[PDB]
């Protein structure tokens, strides 16, 4: 199996046309956690985040689930809230989130003056804490081609 960072975040042009493709990529390697995870995101410019567009892929020993943000909030998962048109907190409760992966997919429109842009960029701060260890936060962008 391989060795993922407990998050990470990548983004892609493939698909849709004036669309960037975001994934975020939680507990890859299904450890444990002894805390709720929570994301702040903050999108870069030149994009319009499609709220309507999450979907979850979540993954552990027992099953394998796809399911609608609706879904993820309503199954107990988490929760979701857009601060702003393209800023937005995600949060995975505890215990569901024990020793399974979530790789949230969701997309933003290229603005006009996006399309000029050399790339595209989403910033995070996550906070996180695993088992026999303290508390850990981490920040950092990811870039896309353009």
């Amino acid at each position: 199996e391989r060795d993922y960072p407990f998050f990470y975040k990548v983004g892609d042009l493939a698909g849709e046309s004036n669309q960037v493709r975001w994934f975020l990529n939680v507990n890859l390697n299904k450890s444990d956690v002894t805390e709720d995870i929570s994301i702040a995101d903050r999108q870069g410019s030149g994009q319009q985040l499609n709220k309507e567009s999450f979907t979850f892929d979540i993954v552990n020993d027992k099953e394998t689930k796809y399911i609608s943000l609706a879904e993820f909030e309503q199954q107990g998962y988490g929760k979701i809230d857009f601060v702003t048109d393209n800023d937005f907190n995600l949060r995975f409760y505890r215990d569901k989130a024990r020793f399974t992966s979530f790789i949230v997919r969701y997309t933003s429109t290229i603005t006009e003056a996006g399309q000029h842009q050399a790339t595209f960029e989403n910033s995070y701060d996550i906070n996180y804490q695993l088992n026999n260890q303290d508390a850990t936060n981490e920040k950092n962008t990811s870039q896309v081609k353009n």
